C-alpha cells in the first residue's frame, strides 16, 4: 500500500496479518509441517524514486515478524529480515540492486512455488541461489534490452558469506538465468555455481568444492489458468539433516520436480493442487534417499485484495522408515489472512 | 493514525515514544517494579477491509520495541510481539478472529487496568485467560445479534501452547465472557478453563491438570468520571516465583481484588488512585501468601491526544518478611509520552 | 516521508535500504572495517503535534534492522532500536526530551561525522556523552531565549545503567556544551562527567572513579563548502580491547583528531576527504598507543533527494605492530543507498 507520493518519490507501506494453525496427528515432527500454531505478521517498504524519464532508483525492505511466541525470553524466535537491498533501472539498459535478496535460479523455482499455504520445497532460504540470501549484486534485463518483447534475462554475483553454520554460509559464486513470455505462455532456464566454505566442507554429509544448482520451468498463465512445472537439480547444494545421527550438511546431489494446477473462479475461490518431489543421491552412508514427496490439495477464498482466507493439505508420500527419518505424517493448513 | 483508506480498504499505523522511568529506594531489588530507565516504543497496523456492506475483514500486528538496551547483545531484551491476528465481522452475526489476541477474562480485567502506568496485575502474558495469549480462535457478538443494545458475549478456544518454559506454557482450552452496559453502567463477567502442560505439572509449586480463571467487574463510566472494582479467582493458573528457594511455578489457587477511582478534568488533569490486592492460597510448603497488595496515587495530564505526562506512585504494602520474597519497596512512575 | 498532517498532528515516517559491501584482503581481519557484506535498513517515526501556538509535543523512535545476517539463529545478529525518546518544545525558552538519543557531547563530535560511512571514531554508541546513550534528560536551547541569535547551548542528565557488559555500562553523570554560528563559521564546546559503574573498574584497563568526555569543534558551512575539525580528550572513558591479551576495558586518557573537508557540486557529486587520529595514554602495559589513525579519501554521489551511491577508501596509518593489536590494513566502502 503506497502511503507517500510527492516530488516524485514513492513509498508501498506494505505488509500483513496471517492467522496460520498446522494440524498434524500428536505433536508433530514425524510429520510434514508439524502441529500447532503458526501465526505471523509481515511489515514492509517498497519504496521507489524517479531521478529521470529513463532512471529509476528502489529500496525494499521487509520484516518477518512471529505471532506464535510468547513475550518472555523466547520472543524473538523465527524473526528475520528477509529483504533489504537497493538498486537502480535506466532505461531499457537494466536494473541492478545490491543488499539482501532473492538468489537467481529463484526466477525458475517461482514457478511452482505457488500453493496457498505450503509448497516451494526447493526455495531454501540461505541456500545459496535458490532462494533469498545476503550479498547478492544481480543485473536483470526485461526484453532483451527493450529489443525482443517478453525475453528477459539476469546475472547475479554472490558474495562470500562465512557464517557460523555450515547450512546459512556460502562462499564467492556466480548464477544467470532467462525467461520468455508468448501470449501466456512461459520458460525460463536458471544456473549458479559457488565457492563452498572450509565450515561447508568438514560437515559429515557432502563432497564438492563447488555448489551447483539449477532449474527449469515451463507455464500457462492466462485466462484464470495457471499451470507450472519446475525440473531443477542440485549439486552438494541441498541442505539435510541425519535426524538418526544428529548430523547435518548437505546432500551430494538432488533432483526437483515440481507440478502445480490451479484455477482461479470470478466468484473468488482459487483451488490449488500440486506434487513436488526432491530426492537425493550418493548421500555418504545413504546413497539415496527421498527429502520431499508430497501430493498437495488446497483452495483460497479471496473477500478482497485485503482479506482471503484458505485451507491447505499435504498429503505426505515420504516412508516412516525414511532413511534419513523425515517426517512421513499428512498437513494441513487453516489460514485467515489480512493484507495490505 | 489513519494514513490509508482507498479501495475499501484502511491502514491505522499506530504507536508511540515513550518516555519512562522508575524510581525505588535503594535499588529496588525489593520494590515494587524497580527503578532505572524504562523508556519504550510501540509500532503496529490496524487494517480494515469492508468487503460488502456487512462484511468486514480485519487484521493487526503490534510490536513492543524496547528503548533502555544498549546497542549491542542485550539489544533484544524486552523486545516481544505483542497483537497479531486476522478475524472477520459479518452483520448482526458477530466477529470471529484469530492468532495472538488478549485473553476473555481480560474482557473483565479491564475495567480496573486503568492506571497511567501501573495496574492490572492480573493481566499476565501467556497465563491462560487473563492476558496475552498465543493461537486463540475468539468469537464475540456485540448487541446479542443486534436485538439487545449493550449486551455483548463471547467464547473462546485457547489452542495447546508446549513451551520450553513452564510460565508460558498452556495446553488446550475454551472460555467465555458476558457484558452488559447501561447508562453509564457497566458489568461483565469471565471464565476459561485449559489443561495444563506435564511440565507444569512437574513443576516445583501448583498441583492440578486444569487451570480456572474467572472474574466478574462492574464500573462507571460517564461525565469524566471512571470508577471500577474486578474480582477474580483462579485456580493452579497464577504464576509465581519462591525468591528465597529461587523455584517457579504456579499458585493453587488466588483471590484477586481491584478499586480503582480516576476523573478526567477538562484542562488536561486526570486524576487516579488505585487499591490492588491479588493473594494465593495452598502456596507448597508456604500455605497463604499476598502476592500483589499496594495503594496507587498518580495523575496523568493530557495536552492532548498526541501529547502526555504522567506520575503513578506506588504505595507498597507488602511486608519486607513476605514468604515469597515479594519486593516490599516502594515505586513511583514518571513518564512523558508522545504517540501519534 | 510525512504521510500524516491532521487534527494538530504530524507524522514522519523515514527510513532507509543500504546495499553496503567492505573490501579489505584476504579474510581481512586485519583490517579497519573488514571486508564482506554490510547491508542494512533502518526505519522509524519522527512525530510532532502542535498543542498550542508556542507548545509542541514530540516523540522519535529508530530502530537498525541489519541485512547481512541470516534467518537462522544470527537473524537478530546487530539489530537493536537507536532512538527513543519523547519531549515538549516552548517558543524560545527551549527544548525538553527523555529517552535514548545522541549524547551531548556529539554536539561537537557531529561536526567531523559527515563521511560516507565512516568517520567520527570518537563518536562511540553507549559510551557515555560522545554517542547514541540510553537514559539522558536533555535540554537544548536556541538563540538563548531569543535574546541571541545564533547561539545555542545545553544540558544533559545521564541515569545510571548497570548493564552486562561494563562496555555498555554507565553511572551517574552530567554534562553540558555550547554553540555559537556566523554567516557560514561555527564553533562549539561540549564537555560531560560521569560516575563509572564497579563493573567497569573491574576491567583490567582503565583506572578512576570518574569517566570525563570533551571536545571542540571548528567549521564553515555555506556555498557548497564544508571544512570541519575537531579535537576532544577523554579521561576513563573511551572502550578498548587487546587482541593479543584478549582483555577489554576503558583507556586511562585519550587524544582525538578529526579534520573534515568537502565540497558539494551541483550536479551530484559531493567528494569527501578526512584524517582521524585518536591515540590512548597511560594505557595499562602499554602506554602510548595508536586506536585510530587514517586519512580518508572518497565521494558521494546522489542522484537526487531520495538515492545516493558512494565510495569510501580509508587509507589506514597504524602500523602492523600496534600494541593493542589494532588492525594495519585499509578498508573500502561501496554503498548504495534507497532512503525516504
Amino acid at each position: 500500500a503506497e502511503i507517500y507520493n510527492k516530488d516524485g518519490n514513492k513509498v508501498d507501506l506494505y505488509g500483513k496479518a496471517v492467522g496460520l494453525h498446522y494440524f498434524s496427528k500428536g505433536n508433530g515432527e514425524n510429520s510434514y509441517g508439524g502441529n500447532g500454531d503458526m501465526t505471523y505478521a509481515r511489515l514492509g517498504f517498497k519504496g521507489e524514486t524517479q531521478i529521470n524519464s529513463d532512471l529509476t532508483g528502489y529500496g525494499q525492505w521487509e520484516y518477518n515478524f512471529q505471532g506464535n511466541n510468547s513475550e518472555g525470553a523466547d520472543a524473538q524466535t523465527g524473526n528475520k529480515t528477509r529483504l533489504a537491498f537497493a538498486g537502480l533501472k535506466y532505461a531499457d539498459v537494466g536494473s541492478f540492486d545490491y543488499g539482501r535478496n532473492y538468489g537467481v535460479v529463484y526466477d525458475a523455482l517461482g514457478y511452482t512455488d505457488m500453493l496457498p499455504e505450503f509448497g516451494g520445497d526447493t526455495a531454501y532460504s540461505d541456500d545459496f541461489f535458490v532462494g533469498r540470501v545476503g550479498g547478492v549484486a544481480t543485473y536483470r534485463n526485461s526484453n532483451f534490452f527493450g529489443l525482443v518483447d517478453g525475453l528477459n534475462f539476469a546475472v547475479q554475483y554472490l558474495g562470500k558469506n562465512e557464517r557460523d553454520t555450515a547450512r546459512r554460509s556460502n562462499g564467492d559464486g556466480v548464477g544467470g538465468s532467462i525467461s520468455y513470455e508468448y501470449e501466456g505462455f512461459g520458460i525460463v532456464g536458471a544456473y549458479g555455481a559457488a565457492d563452498r566454505t572450509n565450515l561447508q566442507e568438514a560437515q559429515p554429509l557432502g563432497n564438492g568444492k563447488k555448489a551447483e544448482q539449477w532449474a527449469t520451468g515451463l507455464k500457462y498463465d492466462a485466462n484464470n489458468i495457471y499451470l507450472a512445472a519446475n525440473y531443477g537439480e542440485t549439486r552438494n547444494a541441498t541442505p539435510i539433516t541425519n535426524k538418526f545421527t544428529n548430523t547435518s550438511g548437505f546432500a551430494n546431489k538432488t533432483q526437483d520436480v515440481l507440478l502445480v494446477a490451479q484455477y482461479q473462479f470470478d466468484f473468488g475461490l482459487r483451488p490449488s493442487i500440486a506434487y513436488t518431489k526432491s530426492k537425493a543421491k550418493d548421500v555418504e552412508g545413504i546413497g539415496d534417499v527421498d527429502l520431499v514427496n508430497y501430493f498437495e490439495v488446497g483452495a483460497t477464498y479471496y473477500f478482497n485484495k485485503n482479506m482471503s482466507t484458505y485451507v491447505d493439505y499435504i498429503i505426505n508420500q515420504i516412508d516412516s522408515d525414511n532413511k534419513l527419518g523425515v517426517g512421513s505424517d499428512d498437513t494441513v493448513a487453516v489460514g485467515i489472512v489480512y493484507q495490505f
